[PDB]
């Protein structure tokens, strides 16, 4: 779909079996994640942005169906303000911004 | 343009005399800038991201050319790691998400 921008580009996302909401984030390198107990191995990572930083759990090769696209990447999960889909995911569901 | 999204979305940006590099970020309600000498009257603003947050100086009605675009709204500076181009300036230059 082509999304305008008039409000915050929120879309349903499952992932891990869970529904959720998530905002596409063109500004964000990597996608983060509110807490939750995706499954498996994963590694501590440090992110920086307004603000600071936090610490995440860095999850790879994640499947989410962002809109109906489906994906699999790296997933950053830890105590952010909001569900960010960052670009490495944008990519693969061919997201693109046009003005 | 139309942007893809394997690289960061960076634009030129003209703002106060001044060239700029500045991110396109559908994640970000308003638009922040590293600190520069706006004329002007403000008004000191918080704001939150990833991290916490950060105090800032909030300008309106600031012109900004954004790709050759020319936009007005409020420009909010202050300490920054990257300098942000959010939705209250993307709708003016007609962008749009697509996918
Ligand atoms: C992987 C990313 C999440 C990453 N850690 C990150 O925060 N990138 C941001 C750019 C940046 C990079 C490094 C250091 C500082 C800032 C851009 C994201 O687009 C972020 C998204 C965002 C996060 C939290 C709350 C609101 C937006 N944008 C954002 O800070 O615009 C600024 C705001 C405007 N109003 C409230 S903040």
């Amino acid at each position: 779909p082509q999304i305008t921008l008039w409000k915050r580009p929120l879309v349903t996302i499952k992932i891990g079996g869970q529904l959720k909401e998530a905002l596409l984030d063109t500004g964000a390198d990597d996608t983060v994640i509110e807490e939750m107990s995706l499954p498996g191995r994963w590694k501590p990572k440090m992110i920086g942005g307004i603000g600071g930083f936090i610490k995440v759990r860095q999850y790879d090769q994640i499947i989410i169906e962002i809109c109906g696209h489906k994906a699999i990447g790296t997933v950053l999960v830890g105590p952010t303000p909001v569900n960010i889909i960052g670009r490495n995911l944008l990519t693969q569901i061919g997201c693109t911004l046009n003005f």
